[PDB]
């Protein structure tokens, strides 16, 4: 008989509590939330006794959502097309014979031809640009690179309630940008990210991931109930490594890619220099939904409570009265 | 009494009329739409008393749904890796202990020396690309971006109807593409928009807008009643500019971003010209769900509208019953 | 009479079984899939008597989810910025009245004049980057790019069930990658696929898509009952032609874009390469849901179940009892 009570307590407090007013039942949602991401990095480094600036370690240039931060590099300066011996042992050739279509992808086409790249080792020959990469020893990492800056202006706007706001706030100054300290819960609203920073609330270790290269996550929530003051619609920032497969993995366990400065002599003559980059990705990731009060779903929302408390002590009062 | 055959109204019209008909409960929807977008711009222009092609002023080059149209450059030509004074008068200079690590990002790394930029300027020295980028005047605009041409091939395919259309049909001649006025009401299908055109949908001027640099947003849905005719299907256009904090913000009021072209000399010594660019970028967001009437959602659609309708007339009988 | 006990199977069974067995009521669903992919294209080819390897014909090269083949070229070496005659008959022009605004697009501005490119014919007059391209005889395919290999690797974690898997599996080894034979059904797990295999999944002839340029989408899908064995949460891989309106539109029917090459002289002037690429462009896109067993979504998917099929039993034993 109390059994009666408690199912009517827990029907209208779950009916009426969590489903109508944790679950903002009373709300409509804009989940289609328009989101514009621009990016710029600032810093200074030092490699090969060369300074390099946001034009020589940052790629793509445009400043989208997503962009690399060259942390390490193997260059191969000055190559040319024509015929040489492959530089890696994997190609280790002593007879013509070896030199066939088994062989792995390597720097050109296969002569089928057989060279000596040193007195001490053979390879087979290639033709394409010469010379090949020689990945003998490791070439070092940027340190000043943990000290870059990644400016992120994202700016945000539900349609469905004409709501637009940004990460950076209409009464942000100059001092402001000057000395902003970034951080997840204590300010969200500095647009100034440090590279190093970034990296470890992704939980890794900057020495090592410039080492192999990796892509970071940098995820911006807007979950937004506009039902609240307009400064209560604060940015959430979320950290992580995308790509989780690479420390799991020995076979591959980086991020790494290779493009080509080209150049003309006056003799006309075509050379580029090669460069292996190693770096750090950043894909900065929005997502958001929003809320505000309307009547309508206050209507149907609630008569949807009241004919479920009902359907409810209806059948358990029933399902009480046979047993 | 009457209230009765009210509710009853109600509930039949709610029930069968919008959640069953205006909501299309008969209908299978597909919202895993499928898209595939590519660009071309065409337009020449003036700068720097140079002519500007697409190969000039667009980036990137492969035409994704993501571009951007420079419209204003600040280019510094030849820099080479050395030492000089900064350029900026943010980087005043007149003691060596001036020029120490509070002082903000700058072309390169900070000598800790001082040294004087001109006679009456004197600022901390870097090492890096020199001489330092000098924004002192404003650069002008590219006028004639104004006129540039975007084509956009967009396809589309809802595969769970096996469905699929583009914006440009199949009875598309080199005529229509050669004289058709784009409009997002008259003429959804021209695939040639005038880059002022879409920079004045979006509410934006194109003077203002090439000046500082901004992000404008293209969005194609696809809202398809696969039910009606194949021709009924068409394209909604919608423009916008998504950065849109930069219009309220006075630190960061627009977008541009830096890079640079490389060069060598026949003597070996690496050389590069700067660019500080400006620029319209052009974001094509494809959207849409696609609906098709299926038996099976149609039973259980209006089995469920019986019973709703049953259990509101039974509810507001018994209600009225008591009461 | 019997209708009533068919009734109530059809209930039980829907209720109990479409909806709460087959459509896993009884789970917890996670669709906000955390996805990164990272691609690195291997292989070399013969293309004007030279050799192109993948920092020739793959762009852009940071090795994302999207990226270009290069399999066609239009190369227009040596342009210099001055005037000279456009090289296509569409421009044909007899008076210096017919160059004027009504002509199309062109290498550059029009000075109103009219040249006589050749002997034969006569065409406008243009201030931009000369000379200008011509495109009379078509251009052979880089053949060989049917054997490039495409590496993929695709991490996903859904972190509702905070669980991490990707394409390469930790027990993958340095043999593995040398000999996998990637398939959709028979081996998921291959980093590498063939770039001629992925052109006859999305059901192309590379002959005909290298000569036209076209965008393939590769899916992978991570649809995983986390229930089941880790060992069982597998990607599916699909197949497809994204640019579906190329094939079927006489008006652009592959895909291209232009590009150039910067060079300058000890002297001090630009010159530049130009390049018109036909390729292959490569979408991967991965999408997935997840749904482990909680004992919640099964208390509130079995009580409204009973609900479900009480309520169901009711109402057919009263239209029973009325008719
Ligand atoms: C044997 S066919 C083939 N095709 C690819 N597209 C491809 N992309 C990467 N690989 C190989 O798969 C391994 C993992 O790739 P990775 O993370 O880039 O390591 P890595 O930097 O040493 O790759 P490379 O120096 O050899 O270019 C590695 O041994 C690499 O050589 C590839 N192999
Ligand atoms: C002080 S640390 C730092 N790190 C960044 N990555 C970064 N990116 C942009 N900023 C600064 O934040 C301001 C807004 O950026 P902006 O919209 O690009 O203006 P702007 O074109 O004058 O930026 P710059 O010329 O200085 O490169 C601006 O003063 C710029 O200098 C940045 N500051
Ligand atoms: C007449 S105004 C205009 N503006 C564009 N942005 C634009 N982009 C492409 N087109 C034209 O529309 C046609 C289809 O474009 P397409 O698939 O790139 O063919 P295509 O390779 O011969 O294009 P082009 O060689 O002329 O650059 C083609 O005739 C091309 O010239 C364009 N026309
Ligand atoms: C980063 O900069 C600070 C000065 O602001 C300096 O003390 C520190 O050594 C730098 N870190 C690296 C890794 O260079
Ligand atoms: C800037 O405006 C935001 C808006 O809520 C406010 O929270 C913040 O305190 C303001 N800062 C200053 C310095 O006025
Ligand atoms: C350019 O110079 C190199 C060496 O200086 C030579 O091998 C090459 O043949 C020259 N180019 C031409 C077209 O002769
Ligand atoms: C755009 O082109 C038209 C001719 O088609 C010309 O009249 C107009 O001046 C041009 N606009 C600009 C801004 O150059
Ligand atoms: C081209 O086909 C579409 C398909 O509905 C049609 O609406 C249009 O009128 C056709 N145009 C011509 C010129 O036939
Ligand atoms: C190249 O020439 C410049 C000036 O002409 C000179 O400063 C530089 O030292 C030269 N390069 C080398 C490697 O000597
Ligand atoms: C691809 O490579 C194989 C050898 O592995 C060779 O037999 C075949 O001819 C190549 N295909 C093309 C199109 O070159
Ligand atoms: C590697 O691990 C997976 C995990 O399920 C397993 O299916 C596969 O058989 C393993 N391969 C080897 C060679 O152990
Ligand atoms: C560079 O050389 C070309 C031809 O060799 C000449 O036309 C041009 O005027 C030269 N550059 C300058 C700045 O004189
Ligand atoms: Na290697
Ligand atoms: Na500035
Ligand atoms: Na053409």
């Amino acid at each position: 008989g109390i059994i009666n009570r408690v199912v009517q307590l827990l029907i209208i407090s779950y009916f009426v509590g969590w489903v109508f007013l944790h679950e903002k039942a009373y709300q409509v949602r804009d989940t289609a939330i328009e989101s514009s991401v621009v990016t710029k990095v600032k810093g200074s480094g030092l490699y090969a006794n060369r300074v390099m600036d946001v034009s020589d370690y940052v790629t793509p240039p445009q400043g989208t959502s997503v962009f690399v931060i060259i942390t390490k590099m193997i260059v191969t300066e000055n190559q040319m097309q024509g015929f040489c011996p492959e530089s890696e042992e994997k190609y280790r050739c002593v007879s013509d014979s070896q030199c066939g279509p088994e062989r792995l992808p390597g720097g050109g086409i296969l002569t089928g031809r057989c060279v000596n790249y040193s007195s001490v080792l053979r390879t087979c020959e290639i033709q394409g640009w010469c010379p090949t990469e020689v990945d003998t020893v490791e070439t070092p990492i940027m340190m000043e690179a943990e000290n870059f800056t990644i400016f992120i202006k994202n700016s945000i706007r539900f349609p469905l309630f004409n709501f637009e706001k940004g990460n950076l706030l209409p009464n942000l100054t100059a001092r402001d940008m000057k000395t902003c300290r970034f951080h997840p819960d204590k300010d969200p609203f500095c647009p100034i990210l440090r590279v190093g920073d970034v990296v470890k609330f992704a939980g890794q270790d900057f020495a090592k991931l410039a080492r192999t290269g990796g892509v970071l996550g940098i995820k911006i929530g807007w979950v937004c109930d506009l039902d609240k003051a307009w400064d209560q619609c604060i940015p959430k920032y979320s950290f992580t490594r995308l790509d989780s497969v690479s420390e799991k993995s020995s076979v591959s366990p980086g991020y790494n890619f290779r493009f080509a400065k080209y150049y003309k002599m006056e003799n006309g003559s075509e050379y580029r220099t090669l460069l292996k980059a190693f770096g750090i990705r950043f894909d900065v990731l929005v997502y958001g939904n929003a809320g505000k009060f309307n009547i309508i779903p206050t209507i149907i929302s609630s008569v949807a409570a009241f004919t479920s408390v009902g359907v409810g002590t209806v059948l358990c009062d029933i399902i009480l009265l046979n047993f």
